[PDB]
């Protein structure tokens, strides 16, 4: 069975509960909602169809909202018309909402890109096609010359390497999207463009200005400025999604894997998921193959120690939704299936109960949890056991589906320590992750608030 | 505080309440009844006023049995007088007791010296003081050759040293010794001259005849046959007894370390506590001070791992008792206090426990236990922390006494695992052994019959 | 510096000096001849400026000669217009040349199809564009099932996975290519398409047969069969290619990265360089950076082990050669910088070498040599210092080239291992890598045969 | 073949040829002369014969002067007859060289007894016979309490357990005795009552003074003040001598064997032999047979990692001295075949060197060496292989016999590293403790000058 957990953006192609129900059944895990589209009716029915395949079917999702977040765009062009640049043109840049561009200019959506940028800043536009270095800045204009040739089209995105932007935390929109998130009850906020921990925290504030308290708020790294700030973002969030797309125009290619790969350990070791996202199986929005170049990359994400992959487009809107999500879980569970333990007072408890998992061959380690912590703490040791996670708190089990290899069951109570042997057994057994015979370690925490795990019991089934 | 147990033989001097009170103090922690001699109603006082001092203090104790065992003497002499032998001479041995020897042949007790020989065997009189060779064995006699000079006295102890004996398991006295020993209820039988398994269930055999299949038998090794049939001898017992001099006469002496260092590591591995005996501070039973060869023996058997040490007449009727009861312990503490913990189902659960108690720095693992298995398998360790073990079964309580740091406590119920918590959590701190902030870690067994031990819990006070 | 090597395919817009000479400063290690094109005048022209660029800078390089190899194309198709085949349908193969085929047949290059083939068995066609099944075959005729829709352009190459085929290995033109080859002297040959170990030997064969015997042969992996047989193919040869992207064609995509570590990782422990290949920068072909998708995977490789990468097309007949050369080497000194030794009779002493070179801090390590098998000995544990290898053997220093992270460097004679430590130290210092009081450790081989190092000796420069 | 050597004192019984012959066999190392008696003729006459059988059988042996020392002794009694002290009398020690002594009172041979001595102090006289608490000091009266009875006889060592004591590092005698050492080119000199380095420095100086410069010095610890100063003694020293009865009357009983622990592990690690000595065998004074305790003491030295044990009077005027060498021997033999390398520039060199020995199994070390200093390198690491150690300083091959494990062997030139191995390997097989096939570690130094070993080489022989 693989373990790594693969999240899918769901789209108008792949709303129908048909579809959902065949695409739990082939490896999704999460329905990703992006916000960057779609509205609030069809989000709702979305949601609506996946619980109600979930309720049909005793299969368990989970539901992460993604927001849109900030952004600078470039805006309208004469006659709608793409317009040619040039290397070593001048070309610039106004505030001037109004202003319709041409060869030699045009509108940007940020009021603020004439403070924010700075002579000899880099402008890049639309997802890196075109670069520009700044000349001069007077009036609301920015002033570049053009480093390579191009074709600029209409409304497109601009980046500013190294630069730190003004925009806030929070686009606008962004501000209702996250309301609602909260009266639907999603899981998980994906959140965008994060570069400090202050924008975490706006996020939490919100969150919880709306009864959403305890949605997990997952930071996207995307740019420079995250990317140093790294370890105060991961601190504040309760988990990150690395989108090596966005990195790789914001930060020195040969930069990005490293990026990727540091945030991931960071992650596992402060128990808290990560997910690795853009650029995952893009080209079977259009084939239904992967390239060999495509399949490496996931299983390194994999390899990287990733709790979960996400499909994008390849879900939402390609022409082969299925194929993708099946290609994306064989090469799930085949990279999987050749990992091993890291073993090298919850830390302690938990490796031992992993590390002694190992040594009597037990494939099931039960953990009884409120929050999470103890299932993502033995997660930490990547355990070759599947991890049968008991809980009675509804959004741990939803947001559990999310962490590599652990598997959420709902229980009404957990009445006591040998109360939870017990029910541990009969589940494992009923499981059948497990039959008479097997060892299994069972984790839970004893005469300990929530958030401490301290206790660990051998069993035979 | 030492760890390592101190066993002292309670004899007419030391039998006094307010003595035997007055060596608990000094580290006493096993009164040996050793019944080469004495009657019972001495022996009755003796554990009388044993328990007497016990329940007017709260001490704890334990009592040991030794039996007197098979033997085979010379017997008497012409006029009750002594005879040289000399080196060369001719000398014999005659199985018929009524013969009254002289400087050419004397009689034995031991009707089967003639079948059990050999000739070219070697035959050890009077605890190592003459040897001769066996040159012939004809009718009931064993004819020899004095290997040295030497003065034969009446009633002499013989060793055959590399020689199987046929003597039984038991004496007719020890039979009797073993049923007052059941009726008196000691905790330990130490038996004597064990060489074949087969000794050992006949041991067993007698005392459950008569009410004490809860008395631990262990097994005094003192011979080269015991000494080969050690691994089946310590699967039969509860423990060992190593009696380094009687080794010293009947096996080489360049192996009698090796054998006192193997046997004490297969108890430990075996969970079966160890005594290590003759020879400690016998120097004392004259003077007040101890020689320092002695003291590094006993060190060193420390630092082989022993559990106890035994003192002999240094405590029955030497002049200094007391004085050796306390060198005796000042040794223990030194030595063990420089010691280090052995990481190197059972066995995994409290492998973990004592590595994790040494990682947080926990100074006291608290253990559930109706038999003492899970002390011992704790104890196998070697944890610098003091062992609290909790068990509601008396004579649990009173054989804990005897292992290498257990502090062992009788409680009235353990009706859980939760119990047990919060239980071992009072008693931690009310025994002065940790104080509010101190980890302390917890094993026991949880859903699972006696002598299964799977289940670990790190507490704070 | 980088360690890792750069293998780069040279053509008509790098060939000039200045070129060769731009790029031995970018990185490139090894210049590789493919000889699928050109002809043997120009060939030649190339080898000789680099020796002169060699000459006249005193850089040292090495010269790789790709062969072309064995092939199985479809032919002609009516007007030169693609064929849409359809799923179920039947389609056949013909080995009549001079079938001009339609959409229901064509003709292959391969008079052997028919009898190598078997019915049941999997035809590939167009690097796996379209899969058939065989239904029958007679005459000049291979008929099967169309297993998938697709469009059949002409001459298209055809994969027979699990199939062996009749080819023979080395293609009667490829044997002129390595005539040449031998008479120019280049270090190594790239045999193509190897399946089996009776390949190598064939190449082995025919350099030997003409003076090449000290010419290293690397086999490239790039089919089912070769991956299967890798092993055996390993032992045959001083090397290996790995070519992913004719892997990617012949195996399940998933397997792809895996074949990849797996042979790496059997390369080191063997002390056989490897190479990775095929779709390393592409993009670049056509633009003067890489995608970041692309940049991870080469640092992967590095990651995953290799001694070195290669650049095809990219530094062929790309518009930016020299930038390509370039991202290729700042990645490589960026991957190799946070590398680490893997520690885990040459085996025992380089190991400890370089385990000492490590404890000791040595920057360098140097290694005299014959064979060049000593310097991929330590070169087998990743040191961190650079492996400074005298050698006396021409073609030894130049393939060392190849090997990561060895510098070599040839001299004129080793007298004695006390003459190696003193003309080590010399050249140390000589080198720049190492100065007055830095520990060198120096390994070679004392009085034994080339093939066995033996010595290890730390001295301070 | 035992490792560890033995060290036998040459008295009058044993000083015969065919004695020393006859105990070479046994095993005997080296010989001790102990100037506490003798003359110059006796004592030269015993180095003559042992050179002797040295020159007549080709064996090798080292010689040791064992220093008198300095004193406080008691002196003259009335009529040279015994007084009975009694517990709880006064009784009185004059620095009046004139007095003679009787019941109350008695002379001592130090002049500073009442300097160094303080109100509170314990003196202990004849051995620990009897002891006594100062109770005043005035003029050239020490006056104490009898702590317990016993009779003073004449001429009694005293002893001032916890005093400094200013008796100078060495005795008028002790002066002459060296003088004489250095004319007989001892190679060691067992310096006694080494308190403080400045002792140490004052015997090199002496020694120094008269050619003995190559001389070992091996410091004797036999108090307290020599144990807290042991560092620098030992820094001083080219090694020690643990003198455990000496301890046994300055230091508590319980700290012994922690001291001899303590300081054999300090020389190991500093390179410098050390000798376990007093209290070995000595019953076999009078019997033919050492006791078990003193059986498990000597094996415990060689455990606690002594190069050399020492045998006393049980070689110089017992009654057995061949059957004392001879049982020293089986149990050094017995003990040292069940220990095992601890391997936990020079030290990194010879740590591989000896841990690369095991892996390989080579039965044999052959270091070269002009000072020891490699041969001890490898020591240090309990090596299971024979050291065969090359040299060309005879002093050097002398000196070496005393080393555990170390064969060494004087040759008349080492031209150079290769030589060396080719040397070296003809011997290891001249010496049979090699043959054909086995493999063979070989270490030096290469390039550095006396005092550093940095090379390691593997060899077949």
């Amino acid at each position: 069975m693989k373990k790594t957990k693969i999240v899918c953006t769901i789209g108008p192609k792949t709303e129908s509960e048909e579809m959902l129900a065949k695409m739990l059944d082939a490896g999704m895990n999460v329905m990703r909602l992006n916000f960057s589209h779609g509205d609030y009716a069809e989000h709702g029915q979305r949601i609506q169809n996946l619980r109600n395949v979930m309720s049909k079917t005793g299969k368990t999702a989970a539901i992460l909202l993604d927001t849109k977040g900030p952004e600078i765009r470039t805006m309208k062009l004469e006659g709608g018309n793409d317009v040619s640049l040039k290397a070593g043109q001048t070309f610039t840049f106004t505030t001037d909402k109004s202003v319709i561009g041409n060869s030699e200019m045009v509108a940007v959506t940020y009021e603020g890109f004439t403070t924010d940028l700075s002579v000899g800043n880099t402008v890049l536009v639309d997802d890196g096609l075109i670069g520009m270095e700044v000349t001069a800045i007077e009036g609301n204009k920015v002033i570049c010359k053009v480093l390579n040739n191009g074709d600029l089209g209409e409304n497109k995105g601009v980046n500013l390497p190294g630069v730190s932007i003004a925009l806030p935390a929070l686009a606008e929109k962004d501000k209702q999207d996250l309301i609602f998130g909260c009266e639907q009850g999603v899981d998980f906020v994906a959140a965008s463009f994060i570069r400090k921990r202050s924008d975490v925290i706006e996020i939490r504030e919100h969150l919880k200005a709306h009864g959403g308290e305890n949605i997990h708020i997952i930071s996207k790294i995307e740019n420079q400025e995250g990317l140093n700030n790294f370890d105060e973002i991961l601190e504040a969030s309760d988990g990150i999604m690395v989108a090596r797309g966005d990195l790789g125009v914001e930060i020195p290619v040969e930069e990005v894997i490293f990026a990727q790969k540091m945030m991931i350990e960071k992650c596992i070791r402060a128990l808290k998921v990560v997910i690795t996202a853009t650029m995952m199986l893009d080209s079977m929005i259009k084939n239904p193959r992967p390239t060999r170049a495509e399949a490496g990359d996931v299983a390194n994400a994999i390899l990287d120690g990733t709790d979960a992959v996400m499909l994008s487009g390849e879900s939402a809107k390609g022409k082969y939704p299925l194929e993708a999500v099946s290609i994306m879980a064989t090469i799930c569970e085949r990279t999987d299936r050749v990992m091993n333990s890291r073993l090298e007072i919850t830390e302690a408890v938990c490796r031992g109960a992993v590390e002694t998992a190992e040594k009597l061959d037990a494939p099931l380690i039960v953990v009884a949890t409120q929050g999470g912590k103890s299932a993502r703490a033995v997660r930490k040791y990547f355990p070759d056991a599947t991890i049968l996670a008991l809980t009675t708190n509804e959004k741990t089990a939803h947001q559990l589906v999310l962490s590599k290899g652990v598997v959420p069951q709902l229980v009404k109570e957990i009445t006591s320590t040998d109360d939870f042997y017990r029910l541990g057994k009969e589940l494992a057994l009923q499981s059948g992750l497990a039959h008479k015979g097997d060892v299994v370690v069972m984790v839970s925490g004893a005469l300990v608030p929530s958030g401490t795990t301290n206790t660990a019991s051998v069993h035979v089934l």
